[PDB]
């Protein structure tokens, strides 16, 4: 089972649903990161970089994909194959996004 | 205000996210819906070939748009402009399925 965030399109993408195995990977229940921008994954060594083309391509909505060094709620580190896309309705207005973690 | 549906991939596609526009345009609360098949937004009037093509889609996770007829929580039918896609990983193997209603 891959993991899985949707977030609202606008006002910093505060997330408002993961899936089983989101819990199961980083270890946060949902109550926990319901709300809240999906930055909180990252740590002191993630790649500045990286982290630049993931919030220029979410500000342009074009989807996106980045392997990326994320942290554990107990901070234990992890590698995350992360692809982000945009959810459109048939105005081409961003209702969402969805952020996947395939492993593999 | 475009209404959002997410459901599992598998077994019959239980909802498992709906977001504020869902429960404002059908009048559903989330508890309401959350483990269930989305058919039950359907109702006598609901053209039974429609049903068939998204049936079709979902089954083989190919993106497809129809308009069909809904019904609210209180029984009152409204136009559905539906949009569902499969959400991939990055192997192709399909994680969930999104439905937008366009207004
Ligand atoms: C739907 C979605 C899922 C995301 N999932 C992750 C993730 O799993 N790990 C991660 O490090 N960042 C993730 N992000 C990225 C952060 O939310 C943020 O966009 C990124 O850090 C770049 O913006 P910033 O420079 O403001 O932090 C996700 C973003 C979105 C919209
Ligand atoms: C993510 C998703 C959202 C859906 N949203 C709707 C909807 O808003 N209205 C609707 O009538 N059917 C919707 N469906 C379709 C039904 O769940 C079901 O697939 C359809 O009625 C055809 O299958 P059946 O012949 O087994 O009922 C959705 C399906 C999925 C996967
Ligand atoms: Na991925």
């Amino acid at each position: 089972a891959s993991g899985m965030i949707v977030t609202d399109a606008g006002a910093d993408q505060p997330i408002v649903f993961v899936n089983r195995a989101f819990s199961t990977i980083t270890g946060y229940a949902p109550n926990e990161v319901l709300g809240r921008n999906a930055r909180f994954l990252q740590g002191p060594q993630t790649d500045a970089a990286t982290v630049a083309r993931l919030r220029e391509a979410i500000a342009a909505a074009r989807p996106i994909q980045e392997r990326i060094l994320n942290y554990r709620k107990d901070g234990q580190p992890f590698w995350n194959q992360l692809s982000i896309s945009p959810v459109r309705d048939e105005t081409g207005n961003v209702v969402a996004f969805v952020g996947v973690r395939t492993d593999v």
